[PDB]
């Protein structure tokens, strides 16, 4: 399980793609020893902890060890001005932004396919007993149209209410099954094409709203089937919610007959459903 330590000047920034709660992403370039290769790389400087500890080095290593089809591998770390996580640059950027910008050229197939992928993405984390804590359409990236990866897993081991399960809002109890809740929302985010969860509603009302039995609404292109999946992810009781295994199997079952479960109009015709 090999982590790369990268020099402060083996790393050169171009621009800023986005700053969140934790740090700031930079599009960057990386020149390993010599003058032969130049990657396209993505740089994550965290601004406050976390300092160059063995404790730090331990958690980095774990993260370096994280390895999927559908998970973003940490490539390297620099320490020199402060802590910097180095990631292969995803040219298409984040899925959230992606489903908005191509709203009209994204078929059913991809949509369910992304589902599966993130599902399997999480399976692994679950199998490795890592709890992401912060799954949303933003922190899923797009390597290629048919290929998405998850990022930002375990970032709180180093260092989002509308994607939080209820038990994490009250009792900050962070579990795989609390991530499940997140997934629910993430996929919802896709079906709507990038819709904003609980739109035009304040933060501090979310919890009581949920407790009432009000959840996120049915997306336009959704058959009740796939919606019932979602619903199950926002079950008050944690254990009652699905395991990533299941959610995979299900969306994977659905990607065999794609338009059987999601209906998308335009093309001058009106697709009609049954049963």
């Amino acid at each position: 399980a090999q982590l790369r330590i990268l020099k402060e000047t083996e790393l050169k920034r171009v621009k800023v793609l986005g700053s969140g709660a934790f740090g700031t992403v930079y599009k960057g370039i990386w020149v390993p020893e010599g003058e032969t290769v130049k990657i396209p790389v993505a740089i994550k400087i965290l601004n406050e902890g976390p300092k160059a500890n063995v404790e730090f080095m331990d958690e980095a290593l774990i993260m370096a060890s994280m390895d999927h089809p559908h998970l973003v591998r940490l490539l390297g770390v620099c320490l020199s001005p402060t802590i910097q996580l180095v990631t292969q640059l995803m040219p298409h950027g984040c899925l959230l932004e992606y489903v908005h910008e191509h709203k009209d050229n994204i078929g059913s197939q991809l949509l369910l396919n992304w589902c599966v992928q993130i599902a399997k993405g999480m399976m692994y984390l679950e199998e490795r007993r890592l709890v992401h804590r912060d799954l949303a359409a933003r922190n899923v990236l797009v390597k290629s149209p048919n290929h998405v990866k998850i990022t930002d897993f375990g970032l709180a081991r180093l260092l989002p209410i509308k994607w939080m399960a209820l038990e994490c809002i009250h009792y900050r109890k962070f579990t795989h099954q609390s991530d499940v809740w997140s997934y629910g929302v993430t996929i919802w985010e896709l079906m709507t094409f990038g819709g904003k969860p609980y739109d035009g509603i304040p933060t501090r009302e979310i919890p009581d709203l949920l407790e009432k039995g009000e959840r996120l609404p049915q997306p336009p292109i959704c058959t009740i089937d796939v919606y019932m999946v979602m619903v199950k992810c926002w079950m008050i009781d944690a254990d009652s919610r699905p395991k990533f295994k299941e959610l995979a199997a299900e969306f994977s079952r659905m990607a065999r007959d794609p338009q059987r479960y999601l209906v998308i109009q335009g093309d001058d015709r009106m697709k009609l459903p049954s049963p």
